[PDB]
């Protein structure tokens, strides 16, 4: 009723990844993403207490936020053109938390349904990370 899903931005490239079992874990607290001038290399996310495997690869610098307590993300924008360049999390503290460079074709995820917030990620990867989904749903009781 609430669940929703946008994407996937990037390519057919590399292997699929999904987070869908890490949200018994918790909210989303804390994002990992390596970068360089070209692409996002790599993703971690922490769920609850629980960081994710790492996916991606290891061309680029690593970049970490914390989420202040009770914040979440409400919007996600981002350039992709054959992996994926460019990530920008939008949060409801008015958090505009971006990686990498302004290059490639954009794109612009907002939730569907009422009062939902980004729950997980999925997407596709190798060295790179070759294209990302988000799946928003409600903020867990
Ligand atoms: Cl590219």
């Amino acid at each position: 009723r609430s669940s929703s899903y946008s994407g996937e931005y990037g390519s057919g490239g590399g292997k699929r990844f999904s987070h869908s079992g890490n949200q018994l874990d918790g909210p989303i607290t804390a994002l990992r993403v390596r970068v360089n001038t070209y692409y996002i290399v790599g993703l971690q996310v922490r769920y609850g207490k629980v960081w994710s495997d790492y996916v991606g690869g290891r061309n680029g610098d690593l970049e970490e936020i914390f989420l202040h307590p009770g914040e979440s993300v409400i919007q996600v924008s981002g350039k992709y053109k054959w992996y994926l360049k460019k990530l920008v999390f939008v949060t409801d503290k008015g958090r505009y938390l971006s990686f990498g460079k302004d290059s490639g074709t954009s794109f612009n995820a907002v939730p569907l349904h009422p009062n939902t917030v980004l729950r997980f990620i999925s997407g596709r990867s190798g060295s790179l990370i070759d294209a990302i989904g988000l799946h928003w749903d409600v903020y867990p009781t």
